[PDB]
DNA sequence: CGGGTTTTTGTTAAGGGCTGTATCACTGTG
DNA sequence: CACAGTGATGCAAATCAAGTGTGAAGCCAGACAAAAACC
DNA sequence: CACAGTGATACAGCCCTTAACAAAAACCCG
DNA sequence: GGTTTTTGTCTGGCTTCACACTTGATTTGCATCACTGTG
């Protein structure tokens, strides 16, 4: 420090001599300058922006709130990020990240169970306390030796407190629409809300050891996501809001997580029970929610479309899955349907169901057992989940390319010419279907059928590589036209607005399925003469009807509950308590604080 | 910026040509003491700690090695980090985090390529390039229509340089282990290095869509450790780095992986031939690699340990 | 009210170097 | 006797906010005066 | 038309030097 | 020995950081708990 000064000494002098006759006399700021100028010539603008911050006021420092967001949106484990943070802590000095406890101190505001709220008319069978959190899925159930059996293990949040605390996290972006609506700020108007319900049942979930009952190797998730958000304004009503991504893993939110068979119907009604029971106390009452200081009144529109078909015939009444009665959507017989092809109606409904299976118990007319289901259209139980008739797009996507592989496996042996084939001879063309499909769009061979195989194999050259192993040019023909209108037929029940993007496939869609169904009738007797798939009479009868009842179909599908499903083996392996009993309360909860969208908008900083 | 530059015109031009008189022309640094000096005669000594750790890269920064660790260490992907790096710039200004490409830069070192190596002999069969990567693991198999069918995916290192990268992984540790049992620092005795190659195959492995081979869905793994490096001093020997968790997952270094069938002999004969051929070349055979400023040479021992019952039975002549 | 003076900011083109983003064929939960 | 997690809980250790008067340290002024590596 | 990755690679953007000139904003005084 | 560099000091005056005491009031660190995953 001092041996430096008698290269200096002559500088000096100059310097703030300079500094006095043209600056003013600071001499610490105009070397500032200079050093500046300097390190941006060099190219050192990281050094550069680092001597102005430290100049400036130091912005050192991140909030516990945008830590907690990066350590949920970058899939990150509290280990993993209490290391990273010790080592930044370790080498750089000051603290720029922020502690574990500070960081599960912040997330609280986002979980259920923090902020008040109240109910204008006093929800019937549920308490109106404002201070519930996780509570147990059992709903406190009899687990006495002397009882029916338990085996579920369910951990759960209110259903209300969820909602509220969806809401609230939602309040920044209720505001941002509402002024981009170029409407008030301040206006508290009756908010309709309309949310989506979603549930599936998956399997091959590894059963852990420990203390607890014999829970089986299966799970169900029950989750909502919010889709559109309205208000009134004189004669009509603003959207407020509207879900980007509908179908993506960042708006499903985890509600009931229960490790339970999907079809055993006694523990599955068990634990769905309040849920229902809620849905109903909620159906016809008022929500009173402060909103940035200002009280904002809330409605709530239930509509339940995230339903598979085996889930939907287990819960609406239908008889197993299979029966004679093939949609949940019309009372048509599977031969009835196999003729006509085209003309239909939805007539279904829960209250419907209902009243059927109050008639198929009491049988008032003293009727048989087959004129009695043929009076009730096939409802031998009673329903406990309201669903509205809707068509699951990835599971009939699904379907159709199955079906589609079977009938490009029989063309490619010419079953049309030989109606008896033996299964040395089926296990061929299947072998050989296998070979050339990798050989040309290389798709490897696969057990059950995947959504991407669907997508792929859903293509022109497709029927040219099946084309190209089948001797005769009729069937080439036959194919290659069926294949064009399927493809006119997807959009319309794939995308998200059929009404903006697809007009003239919209309008072309009931032609398109006059031209299908007739080909099958014509071209396919030996496939579709006495039966059709459920798949293909969902496509064929009731789409447009949906399509003009609904507003989208595929924006209500099950994409994001399957991308939820993704996530929830991930949590379960990394983000989770590794023990029977607090496992499933950890993944509700770091689930939750994903799907916010409070912590989402912190990683888009950069487009600010 | 302009009308910076445009006021202080002259300053920079006597400032240079006195540092092309008394230094030489490094604007930088005579720019850098300048401030310093004026901070001092302004009494601030915690901000002139602060800014010589900044340009030392210390008091912020987080040199791309160290990110590069948080990023492996902290299982986090390359997009994830992307991710994080980018919404850390935004919210706090700096660059806490080191960009992707600099990571990149960083990441060459540690890979094998990068080091000169010599042999003494020259291995038989083995190049003596040294700047060998990841080479494809059928070594040239042919895989023309008219001979054996190939269907199996390998990529896989170069024995020697694969040994050559763990050993200057370790350059650190290996000096501190000799500085241990007081011996000297710059000692070039024979190292005898211990290595531990274990072999074992997978099942249910997805094979994936894509060109390539009708590949099955089982994967082979060859990997090795290093188990202990020993001196010769005087007439006994001393060892200077033993491993304290030879069973962790952080030392089962990988050699060569191959998407193949383990039941399969042919095509693990094919890929895994030329791993024996260097095993065998190196086994009487001096490293020399330049350890810090000294350089020492190096020995080899192989022990293959880590084979489950069926794969030695189906390797070294026994049935079933 | 407007020249006149002084100061602020940008512009033209040839090269070098760091930083950011699009592109490629795929993944998974079904 | 595999080993790196897996996250919530709880107690112990560390740091600090409140009050003003000290000490202790670094540096400024321009100038004078000894050690040390190449001829 | 599912949607968020997944990583290596290459091209575009932004910014620094040279130096002379040009467009534009703030006071002074006849 | 010459030459240049590198440290050392000189006293009065200035600023700048640490602490001397006490009592709480937080924030932060790390061990514990029964488990997983790859065979
Ligand atoms: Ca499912
Ligand atoms: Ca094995
Ligand atoms: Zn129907």
């Amino acid at each position: 420090r001092r041996a430096q000064k008698h290269r200096l000494r002559e500088l000096k002098i100059q310097v703030k001599e300079f500094a006095d006759k043209e600056e003013g006399g600071d001499v610490k700021a105009v070397c500032l300058t200079l050093f500046l100028l300097a390190l941006r010539a060099r190219n050192e603008h990281r050094q550069a922006d680092e001597l102005e911050a430290i100049m400036q006021g130091r912005g050192s420092g991140l909030q516990p709130a945008v830590c907690l967001a990066i350590r949920v949106n970058t899939f990150l484990s509290c280990s993993q990020y209490h290391k990273m943070y010790r080592t930044v802590k370790a080498i750089t000095g000051r603290q720029i990240f922020q502690p574990l406890h500070a960081l599960r101190n912040a997330e609280k505001v986002l979980l259920p169970g923090y902020h008040p709220f109240e109910w204008q008319p006093p929800l019937k069978n549920v308490s109106s306390r404002t201070d519930v959190g996780i509570i147990d899925g059992l709903s406190g159930l009899a687990s006495s030796v002397d009882e029916y059996p338990v085996d579920t293990i369910a951990k759960r949040f209110r259903y209300d407190s969820a909602l509220v605390s969806a809401l609230m996290d939602m309040e920044e972006d209720i505001l941002e629409g509402m002024r981009s609506q170029d409407l008030d700020d301040y206006l508290n108007g009756p908010f309709t809300v309309v949310v989506k319900e979603s549930c599936d049942g998956m399997g091959d979930v590894s059963e852990k050891h420990g203390s607890g009952p014999a829970v089986p190797e299966k799970a169900v998730r029950f989750s909502f996501t919010v889709m559109r958000i309205t208000i009134e304004h004189g004669s009509q009503n603003v959207k407020v809001f509207e879900e980007p991504k509908p179908n993506s893993e960042l708006c499903c939110k985890p509600l009931c997580l229960m490790l339970a068979d999907e079809s055993d119907h006694e523990t599955l009604t068990a634990i769905l029970s309040p849920l229902i029971a809620e849905r109903e106390a909620m159906k016809s009452s008022e929500l009173t929610l402060e909103m940035g200081g200002i009280p904002r009144t809330f409605k709530f529109i239930f509509r339940g479309t995230g339903y598979d078909e085996k889930l939907v015939r287990e819960v609406e009444g239908l008889e197993a899955s299979g029966s004679v009665y093939i949609c949940t959507l019309c009372d048509t017989t599977r031969l009835e349907a196999s003729q006509n092809l085209v003309f239909h109606s939805i007539t279904r409904s829960h209250a419907e169901n209902l009243q059927r299976y109050e008639v198929w118990r009491s049988n008032p007319y003293h009727e048989s057992v087959e004129e009695l289901r043929d009076r009730v259209k096939g409802v031998s139980a009673k329903p406990f989940i309201e669903t509205v008739p809707s068509i699951d797009a990835l599971h009939c996507d699904i379907g159709n390319a199955a079906e589609f592989y079977k009938i490009f496996q029989l063309e490619i042996g010419e079953v049309y010419k030989h109606p008896n084939a033996s299964k040395e001879e089926r296990k061929r063309w299947q072998a050989t279907l296998d070979k050339h499909l990798r050989k040309r769009m290389n798709l490897k061979p696969i057990m059950r059928m995947n959504g991407n195989f669907a997508r792929k194999l859903m293509t022109q050259e497709t029927v040219d590589a099946v084309c190209e192993l089948i001797p005769s040019e009729e069937r080439h023909e036959a194919l290659r036209e069926l294949m064009d209108l399927y493809l006119k037929m997807k959009p319309v029940w794939r995308s998200s607005c059929p009404a903006k993007e697809c007009p003239e496939s919209l309008c072309q869609y009931s032609f398109n399925s006059q031209r299908f169904a007739e080909l099958l009738s014509t071209k396919f007797k030996y496939r579709y003469e006495g039966k059709i798939t459920n798949y293909f009479h969902k496509t064929l009868a009731h789409v447009p009807e949906i399509i003009e009842r609904d507003g989208s179909i595929g924006a209500w599908a099950s994409e994001g509950n399957e991308s939820g499903n993704k996530l929830f083996r991930r949590f379960r392996k990394m983000n989770a308590r590794q023990s029977k009993c607090y496992e499933m309360e950890d993944v509700l909860k770091h689930h939750w604080l994903y799907t916010s969208k409070y912590l989402q908008k912190f990683m888009n900083a950069h487009n600010a």
